């Protein structure tokens, strides 16, 4: 109860910043998460013993893939921590509880393959879940782990408060399906622009949390350039393995997934920043002004990929 988590001084200061990198010491990542829950939510949000047992079971259910791994989970939770801490008064008690957990769980048991590859392979998960296939699975794995003995971190919530937090987590995880992001951001853009956006309207809040989930999920493009650049190598190592598997099924993959077309990576990142990332952080900054450093960092990284193309690196 009187037992804080404290971080060394450099991590204590830099963890508050949006561009923080959680580091290569895997054994410190649980401590970093608990630290963030404690300042974001409170030392009373969760029973320490249950929360530590939940974190360790979540870790165990992330696989040893190049990108969609335990480090990605904790990275996405840290971006959500930074958003919540820079927007103190905008979020409910239940939302603070649910959103860091949703972020830690959002890619549980990822195999390093897209929804499209599962559907072409005819994976059983593609018959169980016809849209947002991996995302319905991540939510299903989250509920499985919450139901293990001694793992119910929400045990103190009422029946209806429990149902609300699980519903925040479900919508937050479904929203990480990038297919859904384009339409969500268009609606939010129109709502903001015609001044109909209303944070007392639950369906509006839902959309705003959706966009926060996309922003946290893509936060690799908001880091210092050497982090951004080295993370892109992991991102492509997955896509290229999926491309290899597409070629094994007798299907030319898209160029993004074809290792034979490595050379167009710089131009592929430009389209990504222009079509996905910059629009995401722009609309997020319009709705939540203190998230502007994510947009500024994204713009700085777009300019670095421009320099790669001009052969200045
Ligand atoms: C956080 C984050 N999330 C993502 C998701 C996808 C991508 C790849 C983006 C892309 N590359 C290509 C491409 C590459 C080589 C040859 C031809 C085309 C196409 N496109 C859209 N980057 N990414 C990042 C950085
Ligand atoms: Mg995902
Ligand atoms: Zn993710």
């Amino acid at each position: 109860g009187l037992m804080q988590f404290t971080l060394p001084v450099r991590l204590c200061k830099e963890i508050e910043l949006f561009h923080f990198d959680i580091g290569p010491f895997e054994n410190m990542w649980p401590g970093i998460f608990v630290y963030m829950v404690h300042r974001s939510c409170g030392t009373s949000c969760f029973e320490l013993e249950k929360l530590c047992r939940f974190i360790m079971s979540v870790k165990k259910n992330y696989r040893r893939v190049p990108y969609h791994n335990w480090k990605h989970a904790v990275t996405v939770a840290h971006c959500m921590y930074a958003i919540l801490q820079n927007n103190h008064t905008l979020f409910t008690d239940l939302e603070r509880k649910g959103l860091l957990i949703a972020c830690l769980c959002h890619d549980l048991d990822h195999r390093g393959f897209s929804n499209s590859y599962l559907q072409k392979f005819d994976h059983p998960l593609a018959a169980l879940y016809s849209t947002s296939t991996m995302e319905q699975h991540h939510f299903s794995q989250t509920v499985s782990i919450l139901q293990l003995e001694g793992h119910n971190i929400f045990s103190t919530l009422s029946s209806s408060e429990y149902e609300q937090v699980l519903e925040i987590i479900r919508k937050a995880i479904i929203a990480t399906d990038l297919a859904l992001y384009f339409g969500n951001r268009k609606q939010l853009e129109e709502m903001y622009q015609t001044g109909s956006l209303n944070l007392n309207n639950q369906s509006h809040r839902d959309r705003v949390i959706g966009l926060m989930m996309t922003a946290c999920d893509l936060c690799s493009v908001t880091k210092l350039w050497p982090v951004t650049k080295l993370t892109a190598n992991d991102i492509y190592a997955e896509f290229w393995a999926e491309g290899d598997e597409m070629k094994k099924l007798g299907i030319q993959p898209i160029p993004m997934m074809d290792r034979d077309k490595k050379d167009e990576v710089p131009q592929g990142q430009l389209g990504f920043y222009n079509a996905v990332a910059i629009p995401c952080y722009t609309t997020l900054t319009q709705i939540l002004p203190p998230t502007e450093p994510l947009l500024k960092a994204c713009r700085d990284n777009l300019s670095q990929w421009e320099k790669v193309i001009r052969g200045e690196e």
